[PDB]
């Protein structure tokens, strides 16, 4: 007390040594982690610029946006990840987790990068996407919101894992509808591969997140959590019906905002509270 | 002055924004560390048991604390890692590379618990082998001196890279050709496989550790680097000859203690400095 009370962040002098495994729940997640390594070479992309080229300018517009805002993201996710959460918890399993996490984010930030590279052959826009923190205003209420909660010296790990979760849960959420929405439509086959990859890579992170919310012995209230998720859900409803509409791909703004509440549900579920919104998700591809 | 003159350790604003590459060496690196991912679950152990009960009691004895002393040592090095350089170097391209690093050294931990454990069914045993730093003196004086290192906060980084060099290039070496002399025996092909991988991974930790070493601006001295260098050498031929004897596995231990000299004599060479002991390799397996 306040930490010497918690399992995943008192003293634990074996910390370094790896076995026994006594948290076998938290263990098995890593070996999840593990057996699904990917690497960006893995991903085809050399049909991808045929399919690009007959895009509409908006669509490119949206597709690079996007692709900004997600190289963007990993880098403040992998910040939290190296300077927070893999420091602070001190069970080996979670350490294991969280260092193949970081190797992870690397792999989904490069993937990010090479697409960019792929399609934006101009110096100029690769460099405007690749500084998007800065030169984006619409990422800029995500990342400023991500990087308050490594920079909070007050909030509990119990409240910046949540809002973690909500990074790569809610944040994200708009962003991978968004590009099934385009694997629907037939396109871009490199684009979609890799975000199936890096989705499923970003769930097993969430999945992580309520995991180790769960072996915590003072968990913040469901209103606090609430207000945290429902803050998230305003910031990612926000990105994608005003900042970066998704009309631009052609898709119904009304039934987006339905989803990321959708989303928000099912994460708050997950994390051991009640619903907040109550609506069904109304994409069938999701 | 004191860090603001270090391109790889000054303020790097972009430090979490993976491209463009500007650093083609160091990033080269860790794409090769990045292709040459494996897992344990690579390497299979079901042919080893039937030579491990062949051996000489003491042999059995050599092995097994190899292995443990290995399994000790990868944790002093990734404490290493977690709390300092992948904190403190401030090049997306070096953070990308020890952040893989750390990754791997898990996977190496695992394996020589999983070794342990598959060679070793007694609990007491295993508990033994597994808690080396406190139960076995022989690995004591090794991880002091490693754990000296993460400890010492006057150090720069370029006396504790070399450092870290040493532990991963010297305090292994002695045990890495234990393993390729039962190879040679045609003893144990699971246990000598891994021991490929292994050493192959952290040859190449060494080879980063020198790149990184090449890339700072102020460098200890040749004759600062030359007693840290001497200094893992004594120990390590200490160890391999007086507290784990290589006699007990068949090895000649003047023999050994050349074979370590003429690794830092590599390794001195590759920092680019001038050799210590001029001896060449006594063992044509290596
Ligand atoms: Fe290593
Ligand atoms: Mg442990
Ligand atoms: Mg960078």
């Amino acid at each position: 007390m306040g930490v010497e009370d918690e399992p995943l962040l008192r003293e634990n002098p074996r910390r370094f040594v790896i076995f026994p495994i006594e948290y076998h729940d938290i263990w098995q997640m890593y070996k999840k982690a593990e057996a699904s390594f990917w690497t960006a070479e893995d991903v085809d992309l050399s049909k991808d610029i045929q399919h690009w080229e007959s895009l509409k300018p908006e669509e490119r517009y949206f597709i690079s946006h996007v692709l900004a805002f997600f190289a963007a993201s990993d880098g403040i996710v992998n910040e939290n990840l190296v300077e927070r959460f893999s420091q602070e918890v001190q069970i080996t399993e979670a350490r294991c987790f969280y260092g193949f996490q970081i190797a992870m984010e690397n792999i989904h930030s490069e993937m990010y990068s090479l697409l960019i590279d792929t399609y934006i052959k101009d110096p100029k826009e690769r460099e405007f996407l690749f500084n998007a923190i800065e030169t984006m205003p619409c990422v800029k209420k995500k990342a400023d919101w991500a990087l308050r909660w490594i920079g909070d010296k007050e909030a509990t790990y119990g409240e910046r894992v949540v809002a973690f979760a909500a990074v790569e849960g809610i944040f994200f959420s708009g962003s991978f509808a968004s590009i099934f929405w385009l694997k629907k439509r037939g396109l871009m086959p490199g684009l979609t591969f890799s975000n199936e990859l890096i989705s499923r890579d970003e769930g097993l992170h969430c999945d992580f997140a309520c995991l180790m919310f769960k072996h915590l012995v003072h968990k913040p209230s469901e209103e606090r959590v609430r207000e945290i998720i429902i803050n998230a859900v305003r910031i990612e409803q926000e990105f994608l019906t005003e900042a970066l509409p998704v009309k631009l791909i052609g898709m119904n703004c009304t039934l987006m905002k339905q989803y990321i509440e959708f989303v928000a549900d099912r994460l708050m579920l997950e994390l051991g509270f009640s619903k907040v919104f109550r609506v069904e998700n109304p994409f069938d591809f999701m």
